[PDB]
């Protein structure tokens, strides 16, 4: 099966599987049951921003989610991505809906990864920045219901012609090129990701959430991962 490290923006509390009783953000290491969570005052209809950072010196995965003129939500977890992820990976965005829904719109997404070898200076880097998605975005691997181009945005889950979010939907978008996240003899490696999202729903309890994830290169949507599984895990283990 796939190896998944993700930062989830969980809008629906599935208490039957360990979620806290409120929308939250969490750090998921190979499991949908976050190793660490933080309360998130999600705002229906507003545009938010997520920022995720990591470096091999501190070995700490941190994320901050904010809305303009509102306090931010922060979550951190000490983890050595070398002990978890394969050397080469792919990075992406995933979302789902199930019984209750929401739009899982991404307006912008940027990512930067650096890897420095022992050889004096000479750092390797990868950076991509999408501020406008188009139809036929060949540098993205769209999976499930994910689509691009509508209003220049990336809709991870199904949205009807009039803009109504559909339930029982799942979609992901991964950057085409694999990323060298670590090397056995690297002095320092780091990455930073940023994305702005718009989650709105006519439900009083939107669902299910969006996630930024890092996986094996060949990852694909596991069967029946709609809803609470955020399109990342095959089960709730
Ligand atoms: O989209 C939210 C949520 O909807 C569905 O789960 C609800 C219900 O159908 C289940 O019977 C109960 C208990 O298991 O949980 C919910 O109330 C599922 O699609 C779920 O995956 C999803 O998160
Ligand atoms: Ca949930
Ligand atoms: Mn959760």
């Amino acid at each position: 099966a796939d190896t998944i490290v993700a930062v989830e923006l969980d809008t629906y509390p599935n208490t039957d599987i360990g979620d806290p009783s409120y929308p939250h953000i969490g750090i998921d290491i190979k499991s949908v049951r976050s190793k660490k969570t933080a309360k998130w005052n999600m705002q229906n209809g507003k545009v938010g921003t997520a920022h995720i950072i990591y470096n091999s010196v501190d070995k700490r995965l941190s994320a901050v989610v904010s809305y303009p003129n509102a306090d931010s939500a922060t979550v951190s977890y000490d983890v050595d991505l070398d002990n978890v992820l394969p050397e080469w990976v792919r990075v992406g965005l995933s979302a789902s809906t199930g019984l209750y829904k929401e739009t899982n719109t991404i307006l912008s997404w940027s990512f930067t990864s650096k890897l420095k070898s022992n050889s004096t200076h000479e750092t390797n880097a990868l950076h991509f920045m999408f501020n406008q998605f188009s139809k036929d975005q060949k540098d993205l691997i769209l999976q499930g219901d994910a689509t691009t181009g509508t209003d220049g945005n990336l809709e991870l889950t199904r949205v009807s012609s009039n803009g109504s979010p559909q339930g029982s939907s799942v979609g992901r978008a991964l950057f085409y090129a694999p990323v060298h996240i670590w090397e056995s003899s690297a002095v320092v490696a780091s990455f930073e990701a940023t994305f702005t999202f718009l989650i709105k729903s006519p439900d009083s309890h939107p669902a299910d959430g969006i996630a930024f994830f890092i996986s094996n290169i060949d990852s694909s949507i596991p069967s029946g991962s709609t809803g609470r599984l955020l399109g990342l895990f095959p089960d709730a283990n």
